[PDB]
């Protein structure tokens, strides 16, 4: 998974 800001 991805967590945060892109």
């Amino acid at each position: 998974s991805y967590s945060g800001y892109s």
